């Protein structure tokens, strides 16, 4: 397991956008309670899945856990990084995996719901 994304930057400037605290407190809390949401809000555990290979593969991890506290902690300037941030997890899943996998239908699952949140920002 590689060390994981920071969510600590201190050279980096920071901002809360309403963009950014709807981020937190609609879309990601949204997503944090779907049901397929558990393997997403923590960085892929290679060493517990017997997965040496996963690291091989996907070279900027990215999950909710990570979003979530970069968001707790101001870390981004604005919403499109956030977003970027999401879709970076979304698309190393489809990366890794094959389409129609277990795996890739709950990534579709809260993909679906996070493009549905995020059609509608704040001002
Ligand atoms: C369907 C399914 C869902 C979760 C797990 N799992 C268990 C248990 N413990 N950790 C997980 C878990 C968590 C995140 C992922 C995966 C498994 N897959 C595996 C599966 C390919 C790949 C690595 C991937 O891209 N992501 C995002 C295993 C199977």
């Amino acid at each position: 397991n590689p060390p994981p994304p920071e969510t600590s930057n201190p050279n980096k400037p920071k901002r809360q956008t309403n963009q950014l605290q709807y981020l937190l407190r609609v879309v990601l809390k949204t997503l944090w309670k779907h049901q397929f949401a558990w393997p997403f809000q923590q960085p892929v555990d290679a060493v517990k899945l017997n997965l040496p290979d996963y690291y091989k593969i996907i070279k900027t991890p990215m999950d909710m856990g990570t979003i979530k506290k970069r968001l707790e902690n101001n870390y981004y300037w604005n919403a499109q990084e956030c977003i970027q941030d999401f879709n970076t997890m979304f698309t190393n899943c489809y990366i890794y995996n094959k389409p129609g996998d277990d795996i890739v239908l709950m990534a579709e699952a809260l993909e679906k719901l996070f493009l549905q949140k995020i059609n509608e920002l704040p001002t």
